[PDB]
């Protein structure tokens, strides 16, 4: 009934859209287009500060290591990175950025940290995510498109990876505790997943958006009374300039909550 909703907000919405849903309370399972391919875009971020947090386990000064950040660092979004040009950042400073204000200067200091995009994906792989892959960097991991394998990931992998990284044993506890306070403080979530919850219903989200309308959001959510749920909603259109639609993710949710 409620894949039957959602296929018809994706009808009216002239996208592609993929859900994953895992109810904690349960494990059960919800899931539309769950097997499918979206382009990531700045969900990946999640990832990548997930890997540093996992190196930080071996090297509890990790989070505290300067990045020197450069002119010719600079990407297209870099509202934190800005301030510290010829200066330096922390690999703290940066994740925070990356996941809080989707800095993509951050985001390429954690992609660097680990070796590249291909040690995100190794990181992935070591966690049980074989589904998930980084080929790219900022900005260009952004491109989103259609039928393009970069840069991707299913809504059901992202939601088992997501679960195991907040509520599981993917990081030991001080690093998982870390990364959801990150998540909850993220600032550029209210129109996306979490506008289609009920205000009581406290969460941490990443966000993210690319070319062809892609419009994602990823979500950690505490319901009021009950147990976590994790939320994956991505959404792709056919057309590379089309606009984004963070409403049709917020429906999505909302379909989602009336549906437990
Ligand atoms: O803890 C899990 N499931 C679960 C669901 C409902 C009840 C319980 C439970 N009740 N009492 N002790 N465990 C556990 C669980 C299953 C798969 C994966 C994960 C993980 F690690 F969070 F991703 C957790
Ligand atoms: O799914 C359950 N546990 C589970 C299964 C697989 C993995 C994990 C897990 N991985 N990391 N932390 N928990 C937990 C689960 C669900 C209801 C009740 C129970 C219980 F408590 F054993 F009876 C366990
Ligand atoms: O700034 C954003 N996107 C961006 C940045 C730079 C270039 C472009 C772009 N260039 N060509 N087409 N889009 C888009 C952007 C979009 C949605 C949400 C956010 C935010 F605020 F970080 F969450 C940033
Ligand atoms: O970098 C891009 N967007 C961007 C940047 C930073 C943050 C976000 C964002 N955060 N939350 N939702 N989107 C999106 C971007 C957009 C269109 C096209 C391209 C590309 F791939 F370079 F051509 C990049």
């Amino acid at each position: 009934a409620v894949q039957q909703k959602l296929a018809a907000l994706e009808k009216s919405s002239g996208g592609r859209l993929g859900v994953a849903l895992i109810d904690t309370a349960d494990n059960t399972q919800v899931l539309y287009r769950g097997d499918e391919r979206f382009p990531m875009c700045s969900t990946s971020k999640v990832m990548a500060a997930a890997a540093v947090l996992k190196q930080s386990e071996t090297q509890k000064q990790l989070l505290n290591q300067p990045v020197e950040i450069k002119p010719a660092d600079l990407v297209n979004y870099n509202p934190i990175a800005e301030k510290h040009v010829n200066g330096t950042m922390t690999l703290a400073e940066l994740s925070a950025a990356a996941l809080q204000y989707s800095d993509n200067t951050a985001m390429n200091k954690l992609i660097a940290q680990l070796g590249g995009p291909g040690g995100v994906t190794a990181f992935a792989r070591a966690i049980g995510d074989e589904t998930f892959r980084l080929d790219r960097t900022e900005p260009t991991l952004n491109t989103a498109i259609p039928g393009d394998p970069r840069d991707t990931t299913t809504p059901r992998a992202m939601a088992q990876t997501l679960r195991q990284l907040t509520l599981g044993h993917a990081l030991g506890e001080t690093q998982r505790a870390q990364l959801v306070t990150w998540l909850k403080g993220n600032t550029t979530g209210a129109a996306s997943i979490r506008a289609g919850l009920p205000t009581s219903w406290t969460a941490g989200d990443k966000t993210g958006s690319g070319d062809y309308g892609t419009t994602n959001d990823i979500a950690v959510i505490w319901p009021q009374g009950r147990a976590p749920l994790v939320l994956v909603t991505y959404f792709t259109q056919p057309q590379q300039n089309a606009e984004s639609r963070r409403d049709v993710l917020a429906s999505a949710a909302r379909i989602i909550a009336e549906g437990l």
